[PDB]
């Protein structure tokens, strides 16, 4: 609930079915922790990564896998990953929606953050 | 349901609420026949602008008010809207969500269509 | 010039090359009357539209012909076209550049206003 | 030059100017070790950063610092970077501009690879 993650795909204009998702968080030595992981479902998205309580404050990277996703669909993109890099819950829980839409040579990334 | 209109605000991080959105669909002489309008509502979303039945095979126009978006926050954008031109329905029965994401100089969007 | 319109392929990752591009200007009766026209180049650009002389203050729509473009690469596409509208302002920076970005279901459009 | 480097502001829709940009090589460790980096100029552009020489087939991650860039105009932004992570690739086109387009809370990266 806390974190969601919507994939759709410019080419084909259908949500990005089986993406691979990785999230990570920053830990206090300047590592990238593993945090949480998934795949986006038949719509296109990825819900159940975290819960309130374990999604604290920090700075996560949420890796996109494009090039295993378009790789899966028989084509050679562009880039290795998508990865949207931000600071979360500093002034208290947020809810946070990381939407992307893919092309090979291309994606855009945006955030929708509602406080509850 | 055979027609939605999604719109975010990539300054906001937010759903882009009252966007006005008017759909014309071509007519016989070439000019662009009324179809339907609405406003997105606090989710970004319109939803309830047509029917299965009036939604037809044509080539449809949604508009996007994206100028009087912009000017009712007090912000003076470039665009005067953005418009969405689709030939839809034209092997049957198809649901469209037309999509888009503002800023104040620019705008992204996309079609994501489902067959039931 | 005042005008200048980028045409790119996000599937290929290119310029998309010899693409329709057609502007027009708002006339006193609301409609649309034909202004200047093109091809994109090799570098999808379109360069000589329109003069400082005859690019006046007003509403101006380009339309980029991105389902000719799409057919001829064997593709099929979602739009009948692209169409980007907006007014020129004395007020603001003199030289205007129209960026498209184009995939099958979705385009992208940026203005890059300079002096 | 194999690798340029072009970011634009979709809020004043305008070139970004004075953009901190660092690019990477990643090693053969997986980590990624220092390759080039500048600022943007005037024009929203970062020539000059490396050479054909140097720009080896590999993996690249060029950062762009938007969260200073925001911060210097006074706008609360969502990320902390843009990253754009990508191989390149000897059997491609030569030259490679990658171009980011910037909103507080998003941001759009291409390729354009040509000969
Ligand atoms: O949950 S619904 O709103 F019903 O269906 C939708 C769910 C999500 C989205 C959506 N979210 N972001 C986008 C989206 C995101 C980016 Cl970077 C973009 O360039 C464009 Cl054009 C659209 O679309 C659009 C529709
Ligand atoms: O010599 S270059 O600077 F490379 O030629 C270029 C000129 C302009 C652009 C360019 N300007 N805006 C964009 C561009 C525009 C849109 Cl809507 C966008 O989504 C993305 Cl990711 C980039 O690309 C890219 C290349």
């Amino acid at each position: 609930c806390p974190l969601m993650v919507k994939v759709l795909d410019a080419v084909r204009g259908s949500p990005a079915i089986n993406v691979a998702v990785h999230v990570f968080r920053k830990a206090a030595d300047d590592t990238w922790e593993p945090f949480a992981s998934g795949k986006t479902s038949e719509s296109g998205e990825l819900h159940g990564l975290t819960t309130e309580e374990e999604f604290v404050e920090g700075i996560y990277k949420v890796e996109i896998d494009t090039k295993s996703y378009w790789k899966a669909l028989g084509i050679s993109p562009f880039h290795e990953h998508a990865e949207v890099v931000f600071t979360a819950n500093d002034s208290g829980p947020r809810r946070y929606t990381i939407a992307a839409l893919l092309s090979p040579y291309s994606y855009s990334t945006t955030a929708v953050v509602t406080n509850p």
